[PDB]
């Protein structure tokens, strides 16, 4: 199965591969590289050609033409130097930036790129085709990408998923003026941000500023994810909004503050931790709820999903969104396929339900996150089908006698039952349901309705064990 | 004015539809206007018109007033099949698709056949693999082939041929007449008459199926939403001919294979030369019409019960889409569609999303138009449910003439805010007026 790959993400694939080659202290055969990238051996060689020629003299790459290639750079340098070159060269990257940030006609854009219109227009058509799954379009006059504003911005941000930490794609926006504002938010929130995370929050601030400069602003938020206007994160952005409006001559209405605030909050997914997690959970919980409802509707498990099941769903969503604030993606490919072979129908179903969200959300869900959800839900199916019946032991004779009965029930039934040793505060249907009790075994009559009770003697008789057996 | 999403796999379809359009219109077409229909550069439009000059007979009326654009009307007694076929054979992507679905190959072997370097073929393969994800297909590496559900692979290939000419046969190892003979017998057995193109497209599908069976691939698994009843005439017709089919071609048809061919046969009869196949159609497609309605309703939440009449229209819409295989050329309606889309953009998108969650066998046939049809059809119910008034039963112990009189009084008061049920003592009734000639006391009571 060839991996489905697109011309928009070529630069992403090259960067990840280059990183892979370096981390591994081993030889890479041309056959093996051809297969990672999915290209002709001759194309693997054109790339090695650029690589060898663009390495700084500091690094060394070996090629004995029988065992393949080997790359080692010093531990103190980063891959930034070559990574940036890959980006500055990527033609399709430049076109996507043009189409999102700049004024052009077909002919004007063809000019900047030193291309014949008959060379550009097939590429544009392909790009228009590829982005349909993202709910975007390319309109013809002026020549630009269009769609829901937040979808357009995340698209750009996702194409920058693995940019180096010192790579700034906006020459017409001075970085420090964004950095000053972030330093200030970091201070107000009394948190410390990882370098990469921060850089990427700067990049998202600049994507947003550039759009506002071009006339483009958010005029519709779906409700599924809003930063509450009383949250520390909305308010911390609101604090810097005036300095930002004055540095760059833009206007941030409420819904832009909320968006940047969401960005802020997400970039703190990891920081070098309490009130953060809480805003995180309140903000994402409604999405976790819609996802769960979506999937349940197709899987028909019949379960009620409790709050800690939904908290894991927030966790997985968080892993998804954090990809913007961590440079390099870890692979897991074997792990993923094992999950996919074990639960193929469930895997596809969840893929479908995630793909019916907004692009803002499903842009971040790959096979791995889907495999995460797949395990999450299949775990419930096993627990609901295999968990033993929970039993509450009620006795007029006090707690020593309660325990003694409890051990007798266990001696007899082992794993067909689970004794609930906590003392129930009262006998209302709510107190029983919040201990998830299925069966009460009592030596006393009780005013209780909708839940099997087996009245037994103060020491169970064989008749008692027989009644209990039936309803277990 | 959004650029249309277009794929490299359907260039040949686009050029054939355009060539047909330039002919059928008795008016000029400017170069700019052709560039926009095809979403290509002027150099590229000009290059196509050059190829068109050179392959058109000089008998055929082809004008090029540079500044006015171009004009064409072929003689009424000749076919475009001539030029369309050249478009089909020239198309590289279509040949790669055919290779991928019908042949054994490796990368190096396929690049050999197409006289290309591997570094020119591989990007095209990646692009196709990327484009067919939404069809639930994939490309295997070894052997190099297209992969997915067998019904889906077949329909993929069938739709790449959506507008091939009536004599176009891309199967040099399947003897066309050997298939036509089998279809002819079925046409006799059902006592019906097919249109020529429809018949040709049913032979094509047969050849696709036969080519696939010989290459190892058969249908393992149905969806359930469309099977022909194993007691249905159509199934039995196919069962008649199956044995000779098998000894001719050296393939075995199990039950589900027969059922697929029976489906094709029945869809191809969608249109034919003038009652009974219509009833058989409805039976087979009604389960899908119910699935489509239930999925859409789940998202629109209109709260209605959809009647047998509403469903039957869904089935009509489905037929319109499935008929695209048995009608060569596609008429467009761009304006009409975008009007519908503007009037109901959220409903449009929801229906698009719902349809796209069916199997590819189905959603391959739904483009903007069919989505637009379903959108009206569902926004229509919304409007009925809301504006259609409350039904009333007049009951009086005074005779049927007092009953009529009081009924007419009410109508003369409230007009279309009510609707009288003239049938006698589950009949859609909400309100009961009963007791002798109403007064104001009675009237304001009836308002509420
Ligand atoms: C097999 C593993 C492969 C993974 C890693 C391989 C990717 C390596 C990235 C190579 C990118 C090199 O980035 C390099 O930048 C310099 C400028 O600084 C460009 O310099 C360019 O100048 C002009 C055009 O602008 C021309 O003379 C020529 O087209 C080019 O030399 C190179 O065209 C580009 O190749
Ligand atoms: C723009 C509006 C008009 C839309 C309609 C577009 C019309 C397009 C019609 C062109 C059909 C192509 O017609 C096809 O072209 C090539 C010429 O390139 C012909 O011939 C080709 O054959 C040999 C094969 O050995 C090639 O190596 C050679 O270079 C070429 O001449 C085909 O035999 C002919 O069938």
């Amino acid at each position: 199965m060839l991996t489905p790959i697109s011309i928009e993400k070529e630069h992403i694939r090259l960067i990840n591969l280059l990183h892979f080659i370096n981390e591994q202290n081993r030889w890479f055969t041309i056959k093996e590289l051809s297969d990672y990238l999915q290209v002709a051996d001759k194309t693997v060689r054109k790339y090695l050609k650029l690589l060898e020629d663009e390495i700084p003299p500091s690094w060394n790459l070996l090629v004995q033409k029988g065992k393949g290639i080997y790359l080692k750079k010093p531990l103190n340098e980063s891959l930034s130097f070559v990574e940036s070159k890959i980006l500055r060269k990527s033609l399709n990257l430049q076109i996507c930036e043009e189409l999102v940030f700049k004024k052009n006609s077909m002919q004007s854009l063809a000019q900047k790129l030193h291309l014949q219109v008959g060379a550009l227009y097939p590429i544009i058509n392909q790009i228009n085709y590829d982005i349909q799954s993202s709910h975007l379009n390319i309109k013809k006059k002026p020549l630009e990408i269009s769609g829901r504003e937040q979808d357009v911005r995340v698209f750009m941000l996702r194409l920058y998923c693995n940019i180096p930490n010192d790579y700034w794609p906006f020459p017409y926006i001075n970085k420090q003026n964004i950095t000053d504002l972030i330093n200030k938010m970091e201070k107000i929130l009394n948190v410390q941000m990882y370098t990469y995370s921060k850089h990427k929050l700067c990049v998202l601030f600049a994507i947003t500023i550039s759009r506002l400069l071009s006339g483009n602003t958010i005029d519709n938020v779906s409700g599924l994810i809003l930063v509450n206007k009383n949250d520390d994160h909305y308010k911390t952005v609101a604090s810097i909004t005036s300095e930002l409006q004055n540095s760059f001559g833009v206007t941030l209405h409420e819904t832009e503050i909320s968006f940047l605030a969401l960005a802020l909050l997400l970039s703190l997914g990891n920081s070098i931790s309490n009130k953060t997690l809480t805003s995180y959970k309140k903000t994402i919980m409604p999405l976790a709820k819609e996802i769960t409802k979506g999937i349940e509707h197709k899987l028909q498990l019949g379960i009620n999903y409790d709050e800690s099941f939904l908290t894991y769903v927030v966790l997985i969503i968080k892993k998804a969104l954090d990809k913007n604030f961590i440079q390099y993606y870890n692979y897991n490919i074997k792990f993923i396929r094992h999950i996919k072979q074990r639960h193929p129908n469930t895997f596809n179903t969840i893929q479908e339900c995630i793909s019916n969200l907004n692009y803002t959300v499903y842009s971040h869900f790959d096979c791995y996150e889907i495999s995460l959800l797949t395990m999450h839900f299949e775990t419930q199916r096993m627990l609901f089908k295999n968990n033993p019946k929970k039993i509450y032991v009620y006795t007029s004779q006090g707690c020593i006698h309660r325990e003694y009965i409890s051990a007798l029930l266990e001696k007899r039934y082992n794993g067909l039952i689970k004794i609930v040793r906590n003392t129930i505060i009262n006998l209302t249907n709510e107190s029983l349901q919040d201990m998830e009790i299925d069966i009460i075994i009592s030596n006393v009559n009780l005013p209780i309705k909708n839940i099997p009770i087996v009245q037994i003697s103060e020491f169970p008789t064989e008749r008692d064990f027989h009644e209990i057996k039936k309803i277990i």
